[PDB]
RNA sequence: UCUCUAAACG
């Protein structure tokens, strides 16, 4: 198999306000078209870019958040729903509880990023930025 | 509550 592609394919958000990105009901997992509806199933982190020493800059900007399908990114060994630190889990009713191996091992630096939508394109918290809901008034 | 990485003004 190819290795573990840890990254996120989607946009990230960044935080203005303080408290995480913590969803009513498990309800937050966003559309891409280039997925099954069995892959449906997920969690949010976050990324304070804020070094425990070596290998990455500070910048002293406000935090990111980013998305991972199940059985994928940085915590890609846990199973659905696993009691950890900054983690927010998220799943349909319609995706299974299985761990997404082509998804979490296949290449996202061949592109441009996925823009992070929800269904119906539901606007995302305010405490944070997105790609979508630009310009005025 | 909680440290994680590629600059932000939904």
């Amino acid at each position: 198999g190819l290795p573990n592609n840890t990254a996120s394919w989607f946009t990230a958000l960044t935080q203005h306000g303080k408290e995480d990105l913590k969803f009513p009901r498990g309800q937050g997992v966003p559309i891409n078209t280039n997925s099954s509806p069995d892959d449906q199933i997920g969690y949010y982190r976050r990324a304070t870019r804020r070094i425990r020493g070596g290998d990455g800059k500070m910048k002293d900007l406000s935090p990111r958040w980013y998305f991972y399908y199940l059985g994928t990114g940085p915590e890609a060994g846990l199973p659905y729903g696993a009691n950890k630190d900054g983690i927010i889990w998220v799943a349909t009713e319609g995706a299974l509880n299985t761990p997404k191996d082509h998804i979490g091992t296949r290449n996202p630096a061949n592109n441009a990023a996925i823009v992070l939508q929800l269904p119906q394109g539901t606007t995302l918290p305010k405490g944070f930025y997105a790609e979508g809901s630009r310009g005025g008034s």
